């Protein structure tokens, strides 16, 4: 998607699931999949504090998926520690699920981006 | 975000609810939520066969939505149709929406890129 159409689309994602988990949350508990979708716009938010929230969201579902649904949950840590420049634990998460999903293609271009702003930094 | 990496996250996204939707809909029936987050993933694809599927799936759900889950399917719709320079649909759709959500500067964004686009 182009840019302005991307960010505009963003927000409305983030609007919508944050409200669907502030609502449930205020009705008791979270399900799953909320928890989930909230936290995956949260990473890609452009402000660092939502970002932070994603991940602190995603570490508490990993501990309670499935197989599969830790894998999801290890890219998007990845994800949001990579644009957080937190280089070296996006590294050590996308080299685990690459290590389980060796076809992830997605996964590599990832870690091939954390590398690359690595070398930019010269930390490695 | 950057675009090699939105592009990535969308492949994964799309990848990963095609496969939850196409393992529902051989269990039976298919939920409203991954029915929605699979056509919300089509929508934004860069495949104009993904597009248009979503749409489809988008129009399905929208007879049986609440209130709120109308507006929403109404607002990826205008995206859909927008991405498929389906132009005076995509109006039609971001015009409704914005006369329920006044304050939605998201559609009203989508609005001025529709009216661009149809004067460009
Ligand atoms: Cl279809
Ligand atoms: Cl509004």
């Amino acid at each position: 998607m182009e840019a302005v159409l991307n960010e505009l689309v963003s927000v409305e994602d983030l609007l919508k699931f944050e409200k669907k988990f502030q609502s449930e949350k205020a009705a008791g508990s979270v399900s799953k999949s909320t928890q989930f979708e909230y936290a995956w716009c949260l990473v890609r938010s452009k402000y660092n504090d939502d970002i932070r929230k994603g991940i602190v969201l995603l570490e508490e579902l990993l501990p309670k998926g499935s197989k599969e649904e830790q894998r999801d949950y290890v890219f998007y840590l990845a994800v949001g520690n990579y644009r957080l420049k937190e280089y070296e634990k996006a590294l050590k998460y996308v080299r685990g699920l690459l290590q389980t999903e060796p076809q992830n293609n997605q996964a590599k271009e990832l870690e091939r981006l954390i590398d690359k702003a690595m070398k930019k930094d010269g930390l490695l």
